């Protein structure tokens, strides 16, 4: 029996492509002469925001420019600062980036309707999420329980904040409890958690792909990318792979026998 | 890969028999002129102290009982009062009972060797810890951490303060840690949390002997009592049973296989 479906924010219940930080991450790097590129930006997507800036500073190619550039190696201060921007820059739009993804409203109408806890873990920090959240509420979507990386001793992959999930959503063992993510941070954070994982493709970051884009891309191209994100899910540990939320309850039904 | 080993107290680490509260919750009862057998004040053992006065109350036999005598059930006031009459005596006694069982130590330092995290529930309060802790740790007996309730939504069998243990020891997943305890309720917190549930013998709650009981004891009935307990741990989730720490090593390097 899952009693509680835990769903990660940006990318699978809000900002249809998890577009939010994408630009921004890009933004304080060109400042610096490090033209990083798109996929490298989503390499990270799902850890605390800061530990994402780490995380490209960290990638060779990107490592490459920067010492070539600067002559040395970025260093805390380097990240630290990009990471201010990165806020400032941040919390100016946030607010156009809670919109609840197409259908995950009825997704998670349904999932209570059955008494399905509805828990949630993010990149995002407190802060982040008050807004987000906020936001997002205006819109139609609260979920039962949110815990943020600021609640526990590290994001992801880690699996403090889905702890957290359970223990104030009353729900236990882990495995009576679904984790719902969209990037290969969340994948590893359910399977650490020891929970039913499952990555959702389209809306996903890993997809990188607006809506818009979606809906008018050739059908074979479009297809050619779904299966290169549902490989990279379960490469990563999914249990399973959703095309949308859709399918979510499948999923659960499928786990349950 | 075991990667860290949690551990009750009262009965598990330290104060063998667990006898500390044993005739507390039986002078809170007998005052109201309801008395409980030694087994009675046992079975719920491990639970948070308050939480175990209430499963007393709980009890059909003394429930009945104290609707003979007051001709009403225990009021929450009633479980109030008899939980101050239970710390005023607890506290008074409470360091003679926070010393490490014989053998334990030895098995705590093989462990560290082999570079295994040490963490550690109660069912003792925060308060009622510091007393036991300060002393255990004055004996030789330090676990890497403790969580107790208080820290949590709550106390066992709940999981909660074994994935307190998990964040703060940065274990996971939880199928990498090993319970240790000596209650039923030891068990069923192991195996609520999805870990290697392991029952101790000699020495706990479950077998409700102090240590010159055990040897002036004859070997049958030694042998009879054992096999009470240990098939008491295993019908509750143990998978693993050990009549003395001595044989935890064994069980994880089997586990390992
Ligand atoms: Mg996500
Ligand atoms: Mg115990």
């Amino acid at each position: 029996k899952i009693e509680a479906v835990i769903f990660a924010w940006a990318g699978t219940t809000v900002d249809y492509g998890c577009f939010a930080p994408l630009e921004v991450f890009m933004e304080i790097f060109h400042k610096r002469g490090v033209a990083i590129t798109a996929e490298e930006a989503r390499k990270p997507m799902g850890l605390l925001k800061i530990d994402h800036v780490r995380a490209l500073t960290e990638m060779p190619r990107i490592a490459s420019e920067w010492n070539r550039v600067f002559r040395q190696l970025p260093t805390e201060a380097d990240i630290q600062e990009m990471y201010e921007e990165f806020e400032e820059i941040l919390f100016a739009i946030l607010p156009r980036y809670a919109s609840p993804i197409n259908g995950v409203k009825e997704v998670i109408a349904s999932l209570r309707e059955r008494g399905i806890k509805i828990g949630s873990t993010t990149g995002y920090t407190r802060e982040m999420m008050d807004i987000v959240a906020k936001e997002a509420a205006l819109q139609g979507y609260k979920p039962d329980f949110l815990v943020t990386p600021d609640d526990v001793p590290a994001g992801r992959p880690y699996p403090w904040m889905c702890y957290k999930n359970a223990m104030e959503l009353g729900v236990y063992p882990m495995n009576h409890m679904i984790k719902v993510g969209d990037t290969v941070s969340d994948m590893k954070e359910g399977r650490n958690a020891g929970m039913w994982t499952v990555g959702v493709i389209l809306g996903s970051s890993e997809l990188g792909l607006t809506e818009e884009e979606v809906e008018n891309m050739d059908s074979v191209e479009l297809r050619e990318k779904i299966e290169v994100v549902r490989n990279r899910f379960v490469e990563n540990g999914a249990h399973f792979t959703i095309e949308t939320m859709q399918e979510l309850e499948s999923v659960m039904e499928h786990i349950e026998k």
